């Protein structure tokens, strides 16, 4: 009989306990959870706050009792592991109900303690109106402040998925909200020009979005005066729990009834550092492909561990649920001696931003330049399904690739429909090792309500392949303001379109008149073309190079350029 | 100048015309179309009938004048090519206005004449109330008979995708509909147990669905009595364009005001036969992977041609638009000497069936059985996204595979949401050569409005892999009604579920009471287990097999079983 101990009872740990039982009826399996619940839906938390998930019960998927009855796993809630004594193969456990302590032995241990919200060195940030969100109790504390302090304005710090989901929820409740992000964008897995779509959706919701802005100080002021009907004052706009006064990195003041801190999570490494387990250079527990720590009897999974990046093989931190469930499953396997290797993380993710979804997988352009990896990029703006059918929405899609070998580095997409499907297709093609040239041959579902004869993904593969083969010559949005004297900017859109915007200094020849008016264009200038989304631009470009011009086409067209600034 | 001639100005021909122009400004390009429209949305026609697509102009994507302005292609509408003289490189062309003819020389010809609806040898089939649907004038004639003959009841023959779309579209106009199909199922790309979900959806809408049944005779009866208000009669339910009396294959009479024939299409091969071009055994034009016919100067693309099945590499006929459009473009590359090879057809398809979508890629189990290829299947019935999030729907998913090599032969999926996404991911996985064991490491997008932490596809990969590894032992819906004396049937649902249907003779032990009650099961029999969807069944199976019983779990559970009859 192996005795298996599991630390943490949610995505990594609960996943390991269940698989471990299916693998062996003779193992004793004990699972410790310092909180009151196991198997709850962390991802549900922001949606219960807005009432979108109306029922609290929907957030709890198993109980200690249901884990005993189904899996004969002893789940101990309110029991926090406080030490691991490796040589003795004993853990010390604390019963949070009374503070008493006991020890328990293991043959093998799995650590899945997750990652804790990041506490920023901001004076005053510890106070009755400031909260992070990790679990059900942090959610109740948020819900309680909202009710009790009559919250009418809230501020969210941080523009990753947790902070956008909080921003969205609080907006759902009619709360006026301010989002502060220190970066120049929300959602760092996408690149800044892709984020410009979400920035405008956020601003059209009346949210006060402050990018490039840090929170420097928090001042909490207790309310000393309770207004009352009996004293004939208005009480509707009163805050009995107090007031926050925020000082920002530019000395401006923000007044707020509630502050959500959502600036990232840090792996839970204290048990593991106290036990002498190796920690990586990002601050996560270090594990081999088999998710074994520096002690071969101890395994670790999920948001506490560093993972290998699929694309680069380098270490990364990717706190998502998919990888933690599949890791917990595979450490159970390994713990019965199956030697299964985890295959690295692409960091496939997707976040709801009001009516938009913003998706990415693999590496973005900031991560590629930083590691010195040479790359090329394309943009398409193509209907989510046959345009002539109702409800079609523009998907803006970025593909990043090796301009020689055609390796896929990453893909990003933003828009109001079909985003999860395009990201999921690129995730599988990258994982399977397909090159951009091979992407051209994908054979995806087409009927008018669901797709289009040539998909979003096929169009992107043709535009990228045309670059790789020398059939297209690109210029990008960040190059096109900076033209030299042997370049002539040509706009191939129709004249009426120019009023929504265009570029300073452009000659206008509409694409469908170009073949005839082309002698107006001198052959001793490189002609720098642009259209609305890049498509008519390519047609023109082809016409020109077929006639001996030197030319470039603006990838993603004016649309990309416009959301890039 | 190369002189390029193109027969057919829609999906194959038009794609090849536009590509060919991007390839060369000097090439003379002439494209003949026997009808009045080029580049029209064939797929949109049933949708404009219903009024789902409100304006006829949405079905027309180019015009001869747009094709000449943008691409300098001379489109000749109402010109029909009536012969090819290959040895002289001349086609004979008929002007359908006049009946006059001429010749036109070519350097290279492309045939993309499509496929014609199949004409059944039924007596009486040719009459004014019976119509098939290939193009805009077909569509207009159906609309005309609808309005003129005050259609209140119609009959559709054929349960393929066009027949299904026309049934929905008629239902949508308030027209009572009967669907007749000779096979035992609608939508033959999917297996009969998957189409059972579609049968229920269609019946639920009050459509009269008759599987297994052919049309034997049609009788058209012209109307001699026009009811009038002046003679004080009810004019409301009259049909001045007459009446159809249909005789069915089992003797029954069916009376209807309109008959729609959608029994499939047949490649247009007459021109290719008269010219001596090779024709394959399925009756389509025979091409190599460069799209070239038996004459090197003559290419052929689209519905008129036989393609190469991705999975087996034998011949098939797949009349679908994505392949047509990518074949056309590659043919034009080949005409300029680029020697590109098409990579075979997976048959990826999806059809909207009322609220349901039914999709497939690859080979089905009928087709694998016919070719004598050894396979295995799994079913899963998994929420389309996190089910604690509103809107989740059940995706019923079938994976066909090689039970020893893990090769992916095909996948099928039915449900009200997320179908296009799951079939797309499978088409990508199969195309890139992943095996079922590799599917388990797919990292798909997860946020609650869009997926779940383990996607539908991961769940199906785990269940197939358990079977390959020997960790699961399947029984299927069509074996479970048998059962020898060495076998015992165990339902592991909860007692209240047995009220919604069960399997006669089951012993019921709920899985959550099974570890304590297991001694009730004798160990000298194989315990044949079922739960609702297969999931609790697997938990059970593992407990028994870990205690030294012989057992099998029913794959897809009672749900797959139920929809199989
Ligand atoms: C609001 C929110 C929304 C999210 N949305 C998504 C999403 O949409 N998509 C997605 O992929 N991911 C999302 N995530 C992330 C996903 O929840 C995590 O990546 C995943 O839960 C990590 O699993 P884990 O097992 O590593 O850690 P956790 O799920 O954090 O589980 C760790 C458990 O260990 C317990 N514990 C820690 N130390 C001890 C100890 N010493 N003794 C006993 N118990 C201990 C903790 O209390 C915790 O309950 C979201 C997270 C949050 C907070
Ligand atoms: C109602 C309907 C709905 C459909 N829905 C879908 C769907 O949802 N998804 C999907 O993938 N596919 C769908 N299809 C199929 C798809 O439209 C076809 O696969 C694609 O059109 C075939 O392209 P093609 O170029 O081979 O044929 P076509 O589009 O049929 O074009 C051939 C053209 O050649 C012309 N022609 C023939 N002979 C001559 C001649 N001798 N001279 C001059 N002209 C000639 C014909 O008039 C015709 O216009 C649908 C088809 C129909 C009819
Ligand atoms: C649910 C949870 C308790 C684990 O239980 P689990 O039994 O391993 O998981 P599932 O219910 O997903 O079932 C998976 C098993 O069922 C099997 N299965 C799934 N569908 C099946 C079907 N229809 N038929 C037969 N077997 C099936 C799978 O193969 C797998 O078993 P295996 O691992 O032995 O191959 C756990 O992962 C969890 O606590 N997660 C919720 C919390 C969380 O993830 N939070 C993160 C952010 S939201
Ligand atoms: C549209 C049609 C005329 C062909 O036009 P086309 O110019 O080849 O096709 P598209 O608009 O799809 O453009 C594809 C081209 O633009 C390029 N492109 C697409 N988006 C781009 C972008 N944003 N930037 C740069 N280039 C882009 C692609 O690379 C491709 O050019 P390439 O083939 O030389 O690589 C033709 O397919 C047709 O008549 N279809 C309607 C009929 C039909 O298909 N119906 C069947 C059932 S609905
Ligand atoms: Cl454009
Ligand atoms: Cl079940």
């Amino acid at each position: 009989m192996k005795k298996i101990l599991i630390i943490g009872g949610v995505a990594g740990g609960a996943s390991a306990a269940a698989r471990a039982r299916r693998l062996s009826e003779t193992a004793e399996i004990i699972m410790f959870e310092r909180g009151e619940y196991v198997s709850f839906a962390n991802s549900g938390l922001p949606y219960h706050i807005s009432g979108e998930i109306a029922q609290r019960s929907a957030l709890v998927l198993q109980t200690p009792e249901s884990f005993k009855a189904r899996f004969n796993v002893e789940v101990r809630v309110k029991h926090e592991v406080v030490a691991i004594d490796r040589a003795a193969k004993l853990v010390t456990v604390r019963r949070l109900l009374d503070g008493s302590e006991y020890q328990e032995s293991y043959d093998t241990l799995l650590l899945s303690p997750g990652a804790a919200p990041i506490v920023p060195p901001i004076p005053g940030v510890d106070n009755p109106l400031t909260h992070s969100l990790r679990n059900i109790p942090d959610m109740d504390r948020i819900l309680q402040t909202i009710q009790m302090n009559n919250v009418e304005h809230a501020t969210v710090v941080g523009g990753g998925f947790i902070g956008l989901e909080m921003m969205e929820s609080l907006h759902h409740l009619g709360i006026k909200t301010t989002l502060l992000e220190l970066a120049d964008q929300v959602m760092t897995p996408v690149d800044r020009e892709m984020a410009g779509f979400a920035h405008q959706a956020i601003r059209d919701q009346g949210v006060d979005l402050r990018l490039g802005t840090a929170l420097s100080e928090v001042s909490y002021q207790v309310q000393t005066h309770v207004a009352s009907d009996a004293a004939g004052e208005d009480t509707a706009h009163q805050h009995i729990k107090g007031h926050l006064s925020l000082t920002l990195s530019n000395g401006e003041l923000l007044e707020t009834d509630l502050l959500i801190m959502a600036i990232g999570v840090r792996p839970e490494t204290q048990l593991a550092r106290d036990a002498g387990l190796a920690i990586g250079e990002l601050g996560g527990i270090k594990v081999n492909a088999m998710m074994q720590t520096s002690d071969p009897a101890i395994y670790a999974v999920g948001d506490a561990v560093e993972e290998q990046d699929f694309v680069t093989g380098q270490a990364c931190l990717v706190p998502l649920a998919g990888p933690a469930n599949r890791q917990g499953r595979m450490a159970a396997d390994n713990m019965f001696g199956r030697e299964e290797r985890y295959q690295g993380t692409q960091g496939t993710a997707i976040c709801k931003v009001f009516d938009l979804a913003v998706g990415a997988t693999g590496k973005n352009e900031k991560q590629l330049k930083q590691a010195g990896i040479a790359f090329e990029k394309v943009y398409v703006h193509t209907a989510s399904h046959a345009s002539y059918y109702p409800g079609a929405e523009v998907v803006s899609f970025k593909l990043l690739f090796d301009p020689v070998k055609g390796t896929i580095f990453g893909a990003q997409a933003v828009g109001k429909d079909g985003i999860d499907k395009r990201i999921d297709v690129m995730a599988v093609a990258q994982r399977a090792g397909m090159t951009v040239e091979q992407l051209q041959h994908l054979e995806l579902s087409y009927a008018p309500p669901y797709g289009s004869a040539k998909d979003v993904i096929n169009q992107a593969a043709f535009v990228a392949s045309n670059i790789i083969k020398g059939d297209a010559t690109p210029i990008h949005f960040d190059q096109i303001d900076n033209l030299s004297e042997d370049q002539l900017l040509l706009d191939v859109r129709n004249p009426g379109e120019l009023q929504n915007g265009g570029l300073e200094g452009a000659v206008n020849i509409p694409v469908d008149e170009l073949r005839d008016r082309m002698h107006e264009l001198p052959k001793d200038k490189e002609i720098i073309i642009f259209s609305q989304v890049g498509l008519r631009g390519n047609v023109a470009y082809r016409q020109l190079v077929n006639n001996g011009y030197r030319a470039r086409n603006l990838i993603g067209g004016y649309r990309t350029y416009k959301f890039a600034s």
